[PDB]
C-alpha cells in the first residue's frame, strides 16, 4: 500500500481523479455495481474501497466511516493516491418542516459543529462545495425529476446532542446546543449530517473539489431514497469527469 | 414619509421590487440603474443612493451600501423590509492569487468571516455562502459575454489595512492574528479580499433572502473601465435571470 | 490630488493640523467646522467628507467616518498617515439607562467591543479606552456649559439591529450571542449604544494616537442636542490643541 | 434493535455492564478470543460486536471505528444496553523519545484536540479518566510486567495536521497545529490517538466509568508513520466486573 | 536572604525538601507543620507563610498559597526553583452533590478549569489533571486514616461569588457564562468548587511536576451557600 | 463578621465609603500611616484592614492579596460592608524603555491577561477605571510632584510566564504569550500587574468606581536594579498620590 489506512497504491485506480464517499461501507459496492466493471479494491477498518468505470474513466468508490476524524483520513489519502473530486453521497434527518423522508438534499454550505475542519482551516473559513460539482447533483437532481433542496447543512461531531436529540442515556444536552436545532431551523437550516463540514473545508482549503448530496431518512419534526440520492450522485459524477 | 430609518424608502417607492443589485459606492448606482429600463432616482441619505428601474417589465432597486458591514447591514435589512428577496453585490476587487489578472471577474460562492457584522447573525460556525441560484446566475452571465471568470471563495475583511495584511501604514504593525495571514488565505485557494460579503452573504444565508457575489479584478498585489463594465453587464445580466 | 487611497487628501491640505474631530455623517462637517475659524471645504470621496478650520491660529480638520468600524478605520488610518494624533468622535446615540435622558450629553470612557475592526488592531483583551487627556477636555467643555453629562461605558456595535437587541426587523430574530443583552449590559451600568467608538477607541490606544468621544442623547429606549455636543466638541478641541 | 447503529438488544448483553471498546472492528474477535464463551453479536458500519464472559461476567467488545464522533454513538448506545463502565484499547503514536514500539500508555487524562466531546463539556471541563479504571489498567500492567507509561494524551480529530503530520498531499499545517507537536512534547504529553477525548469526556460528564489504554506502534520524534496492551484491557476488566 | 522573588526563602531553607504541601491559609501551615518531626518557620511574606519539617528523615516543606490561581502560581514556581517536585494541595471546599455530606473529603482527579491562571502553562483543551501517584497516595492515605472519601471532578473558579453562582452578593447579578452553571456541573457529576487546583493542576501536570489535590467539605451548596490534614500528610509519607 | 473572609462589620467603617486596595497585607499599616488615627480592624489570610480619617471622614485600607481572585473577594466583601469607591495602589514593572525608575503610573484601562474579570462581564467589555477616580489620582500625582504616565496597563493571572519571563523552572513560555510582550510595547501599554484587569471590570461592570496608580520599581528593558530599596522611595511617591487622591473623592 502506498497509504497507511486505506490500503491502495496508485495503480489500484488506474487513473482514477474522481471518488465517491458514503459513510457506510456495505454501501460500497452497492454504488459501484451500478457501474461499470466493478472491482474491489481493499477493506480496512471502516474503509472499504472499490474501482468502477463510467463513461471509459476510472472511478472510486470508498467508505468514510461515521464522522469528520475517518472522513478526513479517506479523503486524505485518495488525495495522495491522486483523487482531486470527491462526491459524498449520504443519509440525512431533515429539520425543516416542508422537507419530505426521501428527499434529495444538495448542501451548498454547512455549518461547521465539528472538529476536523478546524484542522484544516479556521473556523471563520466556509465550509463550502465546490461549485461544479454543486452545480452536476442539482442537474443530475432535476434529470430524474427528484424533489430536490439546495441550501445549507449542519454538519454534527455527534449523533445525539449536537442533533440536541434528548432520547438518551443522560437524557441532557449541553448549553451550546440546548435550543440549537430550533435557532438552525429558523436559520433556514435543511437538516443535520456528520461529515460535510469535515469534507468540504479540507476539501475547499486545499484545491480539492467537494459535492454533497443525500436522501432524507427522517424528519426531525425508505427505501426509494437511497437508490434515489445514489442515482444522483452516479450521474452527477458522470459530468465532473 | 419614509417606512425606514435610514434609506428613506417606503414600499410604495419600490413599485413591487424584489431585487435589488448593491454596489458600495452611491456614485456607481445610477450608472448601473441606467442599464435597465426606466432608471429613476429614489433617494440618497448617508451613504444609501438608490434608484429604480425595470428589466423586461419588472421593477428592480439598485441601492448602494457604503464601505463595510456595518453600513451594508443596514442597507439589506431596511431592503427586506421594504420587499427585496434578492440582493446582488457588484463590486470591483483586488487579487491574491498569481493566476488571477486585472480584467478577469470573481464570482464568489462563500466568503471568510473576518469581519463582525455577520456574527450579529449567525455565530461563526455558520458558512457565508452565497445562493445558488445567484451564484448560478452570475457564472451563466459571465459566460455569456466571454468573461474569464473565476469561482470560488473570498477573505472579507472589516478593514482595508491590517485585516488584507497590509503593512505600509502608520503604525507598520500587524496585530499577530492577521500576521502572515495573506499567505495562509493564498494557500487555501482564497481569491480576493474585500470588505462587505461575509455580512452580505451571512445575514442573507440565515434569514432566507438570496444573495450572490461578482467583481471585476483591476488590480493585483501579487503582481478598470472594461473590467468594471463588464462585472456591471454581467451583474444586470444574472439580474435578469432571476426575477 | 492625494497621499492617501481614500479620503483624497494631501498633507498640506492639512496645514500642520493634528487634531481631527470625527463625526460619523458627512452632512454634519460643515456644521462642525461652521463653529471654528477659517472653515474651507477640503474633499469629499465616499463617505469621507473633510474641511478644515482654524482654532486659536492652530488648523484641525472635521471629518466624516460613515457608518461602522471599518469605514472608520480607513479615515482614522488616512488621518493619522497625514499628521493627526488626536481624534474627537461626535455622534448622537439612544440610551439605554432609564435615568440617561434625551437631550444629555454623555462622553464617553471606554467601550464595549461589540465590533470586529477593532480585533484587527488588538486582541479582544484589550480595552477599547479612551485617551484620559480627551476625555478630560470633553468633561470639562460639557460642564463648562452646563449639559446634563454622564461619563462612562458605550456598547459599540457593528449592527444598528440584531447587535442593540432589536426585534422590529424583518426576521425579527436576535442570534443567541444577543438575545437578552441589552439587559445585560443595562445591569452593567452601560450608558447606550453606537457603532464606531469601539474600533475608534481601540485602533487609536494600540497605535499611539489620542482619541476622545462625545454624544448627544436625542432618544431612550427605556421610555438642538446636536448643537450642544458639537459646542461641547469644538470646546474640548480648543484644549487639545 | 434497541439502539439505531449497533443491531443490539440489552439481551444480547446478558447483563453486562463492563465494555471493552477498541477502534478497529478486526481486533473485536481477537480481544474476544482472550475471554471465554466468545459470541459474535453484530456487525454494522465500523460497529463490530462479540459478547464473552470474564470470571463468569459476561462482558462487550465492540469497536467504535476511527474518531470521536462514531465513538460517541458506540459509547451512548452501549450505555443505553446498560453498559456503565467503557475501556479503550488503541493504538497510539509517541511524542517521546524513550517511548519504544510496543510499550503501554495508560491515559489519566487528554488534550481535547477533537470536536465531539464539546458536545458533552465545555472546553473547561477535563477529559479525565475514571480513577477505578485507571488503576486497574496500571495494575493489570504491573502484574504482567509490561512497560508501561502513564500520563495525559493528546486526541486529534485528525490522523494528519491535526498531530502535525507534514507528509500529507498539502505538506501544510494550518497556523493552529504548527508547532504544536513540539510544545505538547515540551509539556510532558506523551502520545496521540484519535478517541480518548471524546470517550474521557462524555463518560466524566454522564456518569460513566471510563479507563483507556493503548499500544504505541511508531515514535513521532523519529518518523509520521511506522515502515500486551490487549491482555493489560482484559486483565482490567476482570478487575472492574 | 532569599533565591526566589516572593517566598523568602534559599534553596538552603529546604535543606533537600523535594514535597510540598500547599495549603491556601498561611494561618494554617504552622498547624499543618506541627504533625510532623521537627517543624521549623523560614519565612513569612504577603501570602506566602512557609515551614519546613521532616517525615520520616526526610525534610517537608509547608507552604500558603494564597487564595487563587495566581498567588498560587508565584508559589509553585518558586518552589520548583528551589527544588520542588511534588505539590499536595490541602484545601476547603463546598460540595455540591447533595450525597456528599460536611465533613467528608474529596480527592481531585482533574478540574474543570474556571480560571484564567491555567491558560498561562496550557490552552483550554489541556487537561487539568492531577499526577496519578500523588492521586493514589491520597486515596491510600485517606482509607489509612479513615474518612468518607469521594474521588472526582472539582470545579477550580477564579472567583468565591459569581464563578460558583453565589447571588448573596452585591450586585445580585450572575454574569451570563455563570447564570444555571452549578446545576450544570451538578448534572456532569462534578463534586465540589473551589479556587486553586485548576491552576495547580494545570501548571503542574504541563511541566513535569507532580501535583495532587484533597479537600474537607465545609459546606454543602444544595443545602447552604480534620481528617483532610491528617491525610495529606499520609499521602505526602507515601511519596516521598 | 457581616462577611465570610475579611472579619469585618459595617460598624467597623464607620460610614466609610471609600477603600485604598494594596496588593500586600504589610502594606496597609504604611498606607494608613499616612492619614489621622490609623486603627487595625482585622487580618485574616491575605486580608489586613485598617480604618483611618482623612479630612475628618472614615475611610478604610483593606489588602487584596495578589491577582485577580482574591482581590475579587476583598472587593465585594468591602461592597456588601459599604464601600463605593477602590483605589489600588501598587508598585510595579514598566515595559517602556521611556518609563523611568521613579515614575508614577496611572491605569485608565487594562489589558484583561486574567480570568477574574470574565466572572464579571465577558472579554468584549473593558477593564476600565472610573473617570472621577482616574482623575483625582492624575490631580494627585500633580499636587506631590511626580512624573506620571497614563494609559493602558497589562493585568495578568501569572508573574512568570504570563509577563513573558522565561527565567523559570520550566524555561517556556505558552504559545498565548510567546512574544507578547513585544506586542504590548508596541501597542503603548505601560506596565505588568496582577490586579486591575479583575478589580477595574468587577467595579465598572457593578456601578462601583475604581482607580489604579503604581510606582515604578522596575524596568523591563534596562538591565540596572534599583538598590535594595527599589520600591521604598518611588512605593513612598505613589503611597503619597493614592492618599491625596482619595482626599477628593470623599
Ligand atoms: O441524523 C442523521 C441521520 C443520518 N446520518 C447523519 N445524521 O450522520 C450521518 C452519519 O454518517 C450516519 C449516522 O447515522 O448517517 C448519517
Ligand atoms: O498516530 C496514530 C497512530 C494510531 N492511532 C492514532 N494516531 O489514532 C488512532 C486511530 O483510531 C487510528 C489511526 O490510525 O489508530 C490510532
Ligand atoms: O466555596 C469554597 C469554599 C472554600 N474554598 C473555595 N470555595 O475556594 C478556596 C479558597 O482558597 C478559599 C475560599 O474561601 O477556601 C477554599
Ligand atoms: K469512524
Ligand atoms: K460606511
Ligand atoms: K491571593
Amino acid at each position: 500500500s502506498d497509504v497507511f489506512h486505506l490500503g491502495l497504491t496508485k495503480n489500484d485506480l488506474q487513473g482514477a481523479q474522481l471518488a465517491i464517499v458514503p459513510g457506510d461501507p456495505e454501501r460500497v459496492e452497492k454504488i459501484a455495481a451500478l457501474m461499470d466493471k466493478p472491482v474491489k479494491l481493499a477493506s480496512h477498518r471502516e474503509f472499504t474501497s472499490w474501482r468502477a468505470e463510467l463513461d471509459g474513466k476510472a472511478v472510486i468508490v470508498c467508505s468514510t466511516g461515521i464522522g469528520g476524524p475517518s472522513t478526513s483520513i479517506a479523503v486524505e489519502e485518495l488525495a495522495q493516491l491522486g483523487i482531486r473530486t470527491f462526491l459524498r453521497i449520504g443519509t440525512t434527518g431533515a429539520i425543516q418542516p416542508h422537507i419530505n423522508v426521501g428527499d434529495v438534499l444538495v448542501t451548498t454550505a454547512s455549518v461547521r459543529l465539528d472538529g476536523a475542519s478546524l484542522h484544516f482551516a479556521p473556523m471563520e473559513f466556509p465550509a463550502v462545495a465546490d461549485f461544479a460539482c454543486t452545480t452536476a447533483l442539482v442537474e443530475a437532481a432535476k434529470s430524474i425529476g427528484a424533489t430536490t433542496h439546495v441550501g445549507v447543512t449542519a454538519s454534527s461531531d455527534t449523533f445525539y446532542p449536537g442533533q440536541e436529540r434528548y432520547d438518551t442515556y443522560s437524557g441532557r444536552v449541553v448549553r451550546r446546543f440546548k435550543g440549537s436545532m430550533e435557532e438552525w431551523q429558523a436559520m433556514g437550516v435543511m437538516n443535520y449530517e456528520m461529515e460535510s463540514a469535515t469534507l468540504l473545508t479540507m476539501c475547499a482549503s486545499q484545491g480539492l473539489r467537494a459535492g454533497m448530496v443525500a436522501g432524507v431518512i427522517v424528519n426531525r419534526t425508505m427505501k426509494q431514497t437511497e437508490s434515489h440520492a445514489v442515482k444522483i450522485v452516479v450521474e452527477a459524477a458522470r459530468r465532473l469527469l
